């Protein structure tokens, strides 16, 4: 049959690549654990270098149910 719905869903950019860094520009993808603040590649390298720098991803995973062990 035809009638019904139909997923074929989609949306726009506008929180997907505007998250980038307000010093440098870039998409922030990671996430520091000292200040707990969104931070870029070219940060961690930089701006916080000491400091222990997680990827997003990582950060999200301890949000979410558990995970399981990984020597990162
Ligand atoms: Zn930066
Ligand atoms: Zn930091």
């Amino acid at each position: 049959g035809s009638s019904g719905s139909s997923g074929q869903l989609l949306e726009p950019i506008r929180d997907f690549e505007a998250r980038k860094c307000p010093v440098h520009g870039k998409t922030m993808e990671l996430f520091c654990q000292t200040d707990q603040t969104c931070i870029c590649y070219l940060c961690m390298f930089q701006e916080h270098k000491n400091h222990s720098t997680v990827t997003v991803e990582e950060a999200k995973a301890e949000k979410e149910t558990e995970s399981g062990p990984s020597s990162g």
